[PDB]
């Protein structure tokens, strides 16, 4: 069972950390930050981590039906289910339901509902504080504000995110985790911190920008790998030979490589780099296998 | 090469008709119906067909520039680009472009804005009536409603899709065409209606049901292939040696056989169904190849 990655070009795949699809691949150091992501979480040999799901469209996402309508904003409170409609086991290794954002902002989106009698329904405008103190999506408590009154109690209700609303008391942090468990609570379960261990290298991110509905703001978000490579690696299940698959991104137009990196086997990428910048590359071109390495390998910058 | 399919199973994947996970397998017979979606449309062997677009995020999406504001709802003029940015080409041949919405309906988003200059944003809600005569996204001219005053001319707009919004004047109808050249024109480079081609058989399809602010609608859309197949036929292209390809739903814990059905090399399946209704399948099993067959196979009921 040899090790594969998909041949999809970066603007023919997705973020695993946001709806969007990818538009560049971009390095940082991210001096003293605690790079922790919880989706786009998944080992080169297929074992999803943290809140990862398999389909994109349902990264950021909520459902679960409206348990009350409170006085304050934000006024309305979910009761949450996991995304497939099933239950949420609270034995689960998981930090929070299966797509939950993992970033702290004003995520903003659209709280629909149907009602199960008849088929009615209703969506307006919600916004969800996932740095906030009532944000507790493992015990399964999130509330929305929303400008409407037009929601019914007990109705099935989906979160379906559009993007950010940046503001001064509410920033877009991409590497700030929420509190799962609201503050009272400590996280738990988490996917892994990940950080290049080799002098001269950086992590190699996939980049989005994703909307908002507020601020002078780029919505810059970087993810570990591309959704697509999660669902290939899920499928193939390929075992580890090494700690480090080097790969070699070519250019098909040539033949040539033009960049080479190491696929460390807990999910992530690692270049000879050094700043905070995008990586140009030909738009034809893709990653490919190469080999197996040892840990003291050294990157050609 | 030897054709495959992802082992995923119905709740692991994605509608490709919108952007949500699928529910359920469903068949129908729609007597007197043209099924011809445009979206979810790609050969088993990987030549994508319509107006498919890889990423399931892309689909219903619209991207273009602000141009004017007009003096009656839809007051908001869209100019479209595709969706990677690049210009709309009328030579294409394609039917619109990739992602556009390929049902009749009053279609629920939201808009955001970015400033070209310094990223300024904004987003509020957007709707927009694929049946309306002045939709035409084939030559990028498509007008949006919205209740807010709050967006600027001539800045970079997209249009994320959340649902539809159902009311007597503009009904959901998932298998009527829209006019993607506007006011009644002529679709062109449209991929071919689908029908079984076998007595007892009907189309299986992938069935979601979206969202909606407003009437009373189950919401349900059809796709003939989930877009994670869509995805692996563009990638692997393995020719066929038949037109039909028999496929075998099974339990994995056991390899029980649950269910036979054809995978026409044109991109769409037929089961030995009869009636309107949900193909019941136990919600762990999953579709493997099994062989090319030859046009006589007849599949167990």
């Amino acid at each position: 069972k040899n090790f594969t990655l998909p041949v999809l070009r970066v603007s023919e795949m997705t973020n695993s950390r946001f709806p969007v699809v990818l538009d560049q691949m971009y390095t940082s150091r991210n001096e003293n930050i605690i790079v922790q992501p919880q989706n786009g979480r998944c080992t080169t040999d297929g074992e999803l981590l943290g809140t990862t799901t398999l389909q994109s469209v349902s990264i950021c996402n909520f459902r679960g039906t409206m348990q009350a309508k409170l006085n304050e904003q934000p006024r309305y409170q979910l009761q949450l289910t996991n995304l497939d409609g099933s239950p949420i086991d609270p034995t689960d290794d998981m930090p929070a339901p299966l797509g939950t954002p993992d970033f702290q902002a004003m995520l903003y989106g659209v709280a629909s509902q149907r009602s199960s009698r008849d088929n009615a329904t209703r969506a307006h405008d919600a916004q969800i504080d996932t740095a906030g103190d009532t944000f507790a999506p493992k015990i399964g408590q999130v509330r929305f504000k929303s400008s409407s009154d037009d929601f019914d109690l007990h109705d099935p209700t989906k979160f379906t995110p559009i993007g950010v609303n940046v503001d001064d008391q509410h920033p877009f942090r991409q590497w700030s985790l929420p509190n799962y468990g609201g503050h009272l609570a400590l996280n738990n379960h988490l996917a892994p911190a990940v950080t290049p261990l080799f002098p001269g290298e950086q992590i190699l991110f996939f980049r989005s920008h994703i909307p908002s509905a507020g601020g002078h703001t780029d919505g810059a978000i970087d993810c570990l790998l591309p959704q697509e490579w999660i669902e290939h690696f899920y499928q193939e299940a390929a075992p580890s030979q090494s700690d480090i698959a080097l790969v070699r991104f070519i250019n098909p137009d040539t033949g040539r490589v033009l960049l080479e990196a190491k696929l460390h086997k807990q999910g992530f990428l690692t270049v000879a780099a050094s700043g905070d910048h995008p990586i140009v590359m030909p738009t034809n071109g893709y990653f490919r296998f190469e080999a197996w390495v040892n840990p003291f390998y050294t990157l050609a910058p």
